[PDB]
């Protein structure tokens, strides 16, 4: 593992948060993300390829795990949609970087 | 707290990471980061308005706290630049919002 990280946010209702990983080239990126507790259930989850491209799109989902494998070099974007929930929900996720 | 977050992440040589906090207007933005291990090992860090006014620009620092106050409605955009350095670097980082 050459890259890794946590992040734990509180999601407030009705907003998005976006994170923004670059990633070299040919290799590999494994991320995983979980609701905390029950307030809120549910997610929808986006990520995107530095290019554009939607990767992943998940609807109301509590957790997810998803790996990119081979990278291409730039910023993914791994987006949480909180939109139409009148509670703010907390998430953790994690992403690593392997060569 | 209305909204917190903690993020730790491996910030590799020759990269930066950026963040963007959501805030409403006339709330308070406190941040907080260190930079993980001895002496020598630190990062460049920038925090910049919803319409991007430079409100904080320093250099080569293990650790920094920086509140703003009152906000302005928009996301706030916290960097963390490593791109003048060929060490990676452990970053901790926590910001929270108060209304």
């Amino acid at each position: 593992p050459i890259q890794d990280g946590e992040f734990t946010f509180l999601l407030p209702a009705g907003r998005k948060q976006c994170f923004y990983q670059s990633a070299p080239a040919n290799a590999s990126l494994e991320t995983e993300y979980q609701v905390i507790g029950g307030a809120g259930l549910d997610v929808d989850f986006t990520l995107e390829s530095p290019q554009g491209v939607l990767l992943v799109s998940e609807s109301r989902k509590a957790d997810g795990v998803h790996t990119v494998e081979p990278t291409e070099a730039g910023d993914y974007k791994l987006c949480f949609d909180n939109s139409f929930s009148t509670i703010s929900e907390k998430l953790v996720f994690f992403e690593l970087i392997f060569d």
